[PDB]
């Protein structure tokens, strides 16, 4: 234990900890979840403190020797060497002040090892406030999770779904509407639908990026930029864009909206919620198609990990969590007051978790489920050919009444419509075998080649 | 009190009604909510039936006499002349087939009044299925609601907020963070923030239009187009765009996705929910600013309709409704199976209600609350003159070190920056009283 | 099109409208949804005004002739005679003061026609405020909906599920876990699970009644009872109980909690949301059981209204709406300030609609779906007797290696496990035909009563 | 590291790991959240495995030396000694079978260190299945969180709010409706409302326990009890109640409902969501009451807990109401996830258990922890600005009403007008208009304008 102090007085701190007194106060004040900032959030805070020290150096506001020590410690934090030094709960002051101070105190302690004296709030927090730094880090983490992780993961799932659409282009089967037998489709067509749902999901994430990428940096305490250079924002963003390659990061269109609200996180959660909705439909269909092996639909076989549909269950459970996280994000989003929205840590936890779950589960689903599905091709075609649904094209030749008798007999004898029409002696007067084969071609009915 | 014949018995229908037997069976099957389709949904079904008859006539599949009569009846339906011939509950067969058949039967009856006999299914439902029609009318209605009603209403609200941001550009007041006294801002700056939130809301709606506008029409029963002309979708969409002026209506990118899912309504509801979140923050700040006149902030006076903030209460209640509607839409969205999402009538009721509530309340908020707000300028300035100050704007007069000493002593002795500079005997050749006041001026601190 | 004079100016009021100037201004101020109060809310406002006039008369505060006029007018409103006289939008002032005034004006106008002059405020609103009346009417309406309408409807559905569970006691079929074939159950056992879900739903509704039936009446503007008799609450409640027979109605435990919050509505919506969850599971299984007639499960046939499962679709759509309404109620619930929660009309619309939809859809589901279901008995037994899941009790006789071979051949050749064991020549000293029959007794494996 | 053999080949496992092959496959199959079971779930799985081995011994199905070794290992898990041996993701197979096998394997590995061979499946999973175990452990954990932790934390907040209600019994202030000035109340009355909200919240938790405490144990794979003793459920329950003292644990009313659905978790989340709604109203009113101290309401002062700002050095923030409102938001989100998993079961099994368990147990923990912090570090230390509140109440136009019968509603309205315009008290404005006289004495006025009497405190 070692003694430290802040504006309010003196505080006991673990002796070998890189954090200081404000972080220690926050440890004692918020033992709520036992969970702190994620690696992506810590990395974001590191990048931002580095970019801030760079621009403060560039405007000759910060001595070069201090800027260099900050930039080196900030590199260390962005790299992941210091996660053990961020012990503050997610459920902290709603501005993220506490985690901002955590980053400043940890950076000061790293520089102190290299023999450089930094003041956490006069050097490491120079030209900044808690109010604009913690939301900036949150939007950097979210932008990076959308562009570098989620979109590529959904592109891999899209590609696995589109590959199946192609492989299964002629695998004709019974359509189902309302869960009841309908006119024919192909597994390919169904998988082209699933592929479109994920491609549309990528379009929805891309459409939110012009507002997700907005950074509050330079707005200071209330959005006015008081105590910061007038161009602090555009300079810090230019450093982050050059360092990350994330061209989507940009200065806020309005510095007050960017601090009074987190509407860009609510907007983004909407896209993730819509993806969760798409993945629920895709995973449900796939587990139903794999159902059996005797009493279910037995259309396809899932790869093993009689196989339980374990990846569909993970996907549907992840979707349920994204929906829950979405409601929490919208709740925090609505409840800002005046110059600041004080639900940032909670909203940050939820949107970053939704990004991570959808990313990881989309890759596992694509690789370990979609890629290895095998279709019961001949069985699917036999059912499609034996369905009362395909008798309609026969009504003009044999009449409604006889069409109905053919469907009833085909079902009762478990035979194809073709073999029932022959069995009933309808060939000859009503139509020829050539006519029957044209009318009952289930692949032509599916309007596939 | 006319009696009709159904293939499972007899059906008594009201004599003034234009619907027939299938619609009456649906009236009897689903007495759940006692609410039917809204005007918007009736209109879109009319628009769709007129367009389908036009293309069926153009392809020579439908005798022009019959097409003409369908087109005439459909135009009446689209023009709101029959909003009382659609008695089927919202909570019906999940394809919306019942409401589809309701539209077919009303058109048949209207045509019969002008001497033309139409079969509801073979003529009025020609080239269509029971599964591609109701989702098409739903996306027509939602696209029209977004483009012709919501976006203009939000633009009216944006423009009222932006007008106030300009009026109040130099109306200094105290900032509040965590509800606690903060450095100065202007009422103008806060309104510029509100205006940007509504502008971002319009951008959010605009961004969903490429998917909201996708129509299933031509996909038929399962998305394959069986029993429809190969170009039915593209030709119908072209007629609908021509008649409505809605360039946002488009053929589905994937005919299977367009019927297996309603992801477009889920996406759109997300934009409306975000708008509802923005509107809550704006309405809440405005009622708080008008709070009192004695026990509140008393920053502004709302127009009187001791004024209760009735329009902020209507806005926040609408917002709550849009959040609930949004949960219902997503729930229906997720629960499709194979070739058909069967939550369409419930998802339609919820998205179209969210569009209508946000449109109506945004116009009312803009016109009957925002436009008439008056600022208590002298009160606001007195709050600004009570905000914390910073020593930074003294740096050039006393130096980092003295300024640092001023901040420390102000904090320790719980004094203002201004009084601490005076008490330390800093007034003199280096800093006059005029200079200290100009350096710490509250409007300058707001950096307007 | 008759004319009324208002302080603000003249106001035109429709001819056969019983409302006055304040209601007309509200119609002009809030054109938002075009939907007004529901029949239950209007009846509750009538009930409350009658009981308030009865008590003001009993205490000597109101002339008997004025009290008699109010009680007669209020009875007509509570009888559903004036549902067209409440034109104000749900999205009105959040206390519901506009609707309270609407009731006062309608009563004054009904009394005017009988030669009695009532001041809407001074007489019909005597001892009441603008804030304790509308929530009192909401809680009366909700308590009545729960006790008189929803519980009976749920009891009807319970008894239909229980009746099917009894009729299907020995209808052995293949269990399903993860949608995959599992050891046997009966249709009866599954229906007994659905019955319990609905019985537990009735328990959930009964459990919230102690707080749902709490009435704010007598609290006046802020909960203190200023401007009302000290015993007004207990007196009006005693009249409402004696008149309606709703013993669940009670004074609020705390007069400030009853006006500052609508927590009892949020609690009740949670019970309705749980029922919506139970109904989703029941309706989804039932439509899945009736899927076919060829490519689906084909366990049961639903009665007509190849039959589409239209009532399970109505049920699952109602469940979605109840879930959405539940989210709106909680949102309004959380957002009260100080002495008053100003989301009452929105919360009232959503709770009373959830009660109505569940009541109506439960009765339709019980009568037109559940009562008429018919099981494919012989077919269910044949699949149960043909399932690889049931070979485990052969292990002690022929070994788990030979038992796996029997399972694989039964499935490939679409034969019963019994016929496959015989076909493979396993009958003999290690296994008698009677021993095989005991081992593969699928109904015994289900362990029904 | 150390090699093992599954029936799908060879698996590598951390050396100082007590889990075996199947847990390591699950670690490889499901890298989704990087978050595993919580301490309460692990303890519950320990309690259940020990109760099952006791009953299997009692019924003579499991050799006493095997049962004692499971009981000893299961007690180590329930005591929290092996909280690092459960690496499987929450986002696993929907039954919880992976986490069930994790428990069986860690128990087998603990017993091997003492010279006893346990087959994870045949001995540690005896009479149980892959489907009635995990939901049993979830309901144990959730019942224990409700009765042992949340209800006492709520009672502590209730008691802190009630003590303020009593201390502020006579602290008169203006009421606020629609955020506008209203007739007088006391700060004590408002706090009595907050107290009643938390008390009702405890009633709401109590009312769910008869169904939250229902255990699936003994139902086996599909709810029929096949491969288990007919009375396995009542016997395991009898042991769990005797050992834990948790009287709320009971065998399910219907064995199919208990595995096909998790409606008890949905029901309990509704109670927690209602508490989150109450806490939102209480915390929002409290931060507003403490707002300012110069530009806000300044009704009360919150105890200081850390510095708020560097730019504005002396600024102190309502950090505990902020933590409470954020926890509330998380409970509402978690509640939507639980209901979604709840509705989506199929036939004999609801396969959303691990996700529903994570969300309900977290809601219980956040509400417990934040309720105690709120009671101790915020409510207990609140101070009222008594003179400020009384001044506003004595100057309120709302209090002129009881002058009606003495001077007329018109003259009363002029007193309000004048007092409001000239920033004076109603009592002084009435004197300043020469109203004191024959029909209104100076003590009659003091009696009529008694603002505490107008609050009507019991
Ligand atoms: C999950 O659906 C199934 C699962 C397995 C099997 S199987 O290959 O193992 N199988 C077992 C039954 C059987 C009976 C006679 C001849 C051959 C067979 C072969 C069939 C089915 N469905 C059907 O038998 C469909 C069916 N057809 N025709 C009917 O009249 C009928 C009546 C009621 C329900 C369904 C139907
Ligand atoms: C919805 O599941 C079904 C629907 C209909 C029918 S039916 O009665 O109309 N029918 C069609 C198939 C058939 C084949 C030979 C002899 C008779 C029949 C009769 C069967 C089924 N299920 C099955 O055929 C189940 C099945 N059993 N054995 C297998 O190896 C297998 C392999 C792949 C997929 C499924 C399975
Ligand atoms: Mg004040």
């Amino acid at each position: 234990y070692r003694i430290e102090h802040d504006t309010m007085g003196e505080v006991r701190v673990p002796a070998k900890a890189l954090w200081r007194a404000q972080t220690q106060r926050a440890v004692e004040n918020f033992p709520i979840s036992g969970r702190g900032l994620e690696r992506t959030q810590i990395r974001a805070l590191g990048l931002l403190k580095g970019a801030c020290a760079q621009v403060n150096s560039d405007l000759g506001l910060l001595a070069p020797e201090k800027a260099d020590a900050i930039i080196a410690a900030a590199a260390e934090i962005a790299d992941g060497q210091h996660d053990d030094q961020f012990p503050i709960d997610v459920f902290q002051t709603g501005s993220g002040t506490s985690s901002n101070m955590n980053t400043n105190e940890v950076i000061a302690s790293i520089a102190a090892k290299g023999g450089v004296t930094l003041h956490p709030n006069d050097d490491v927090n120079m030209s900044q406030s808690s109010n604009d730094t913690f939301p900036t880090a949150t939007h950097i983490a979210a932008t990076e999770a959308a562009v570098a992780h989620l979109i590529p993961a959904l592109q891999q799932l899209h590609d696995a779904l589109a590959a199946k659409a192609l492989d299964w282009h002629t695998v004709v089967k019974s359509g189902r509407t309302h869960l009841m037998d309908a006119v024919p489709v192909t597994l390919g067509q169904e998988f082209s639908g699933y592929a479109r749902q994920i491609e549309a999901g990528i379009e929805r994430v891309r459409a939110c990026l012009p507002r997700l990428g907005e950074l509050a940096i330079g707005g200071t305490a209330v959005g006015t930029g008081l105590n910061a250079p007038d161009d602090f924002g555009v300079r810090v963003v230019a450093v982050l864009v050059a360092q990350t390659g994330l061209s989507e990061l940009r200065t806020a269109a309005n510095s007050f909206e960017a601090q009074a609200a987190r509407d860009g996180l609510v907007e983004a959660s909407g896209a993730l919620r819509t993806i969760a909705v798409s993945l629920t439909k895709i995973a449900n269909d796939i587990r139903w198609m794999g159902s059996g092996p005797l009493t279910g639909l037995a259309e396809i076989q899932l790869p093993d990990l009689k196989v339980n549909p374990v990846l569909p269950e993970a996907v549907t459970q992840v979707a349920a969590q994204v929906i829950g996280n979405d409601a929490a994000i919208a709740w925090g989003g609505a409840n800002g007051a005046f110059e600041l929205n004080v639900y940032i840590p909670m909203m940050a936890r939820n949107i970053l978790e939704s990004f991570k779950l959808l990313t990881n589960v989309s890759r596992l689903f694509a690789q370990r489920c979609i890629a290895g599905l095998t279709a019961n091709v001949e069985h699917l075609r036999r059912l499609a050919e034996s369905s009362p649904s395909i008798v309609t094209p026969l009504n003009s030749a044999i009449g409604y009444e006889e069409a109905a008798a053919v469907a009833k007999q085909a079902l009762k004898e478990r035979k194809t419509i073709r073999q029932t029409v022959i069995d009933r002696g309808l060939i000859g007067d009503r139509l020829s075998i050539e006519d029957l084969d044209r009318r009952l071609d289930v692949l032509a009915m599916a309007k596939a080649e």
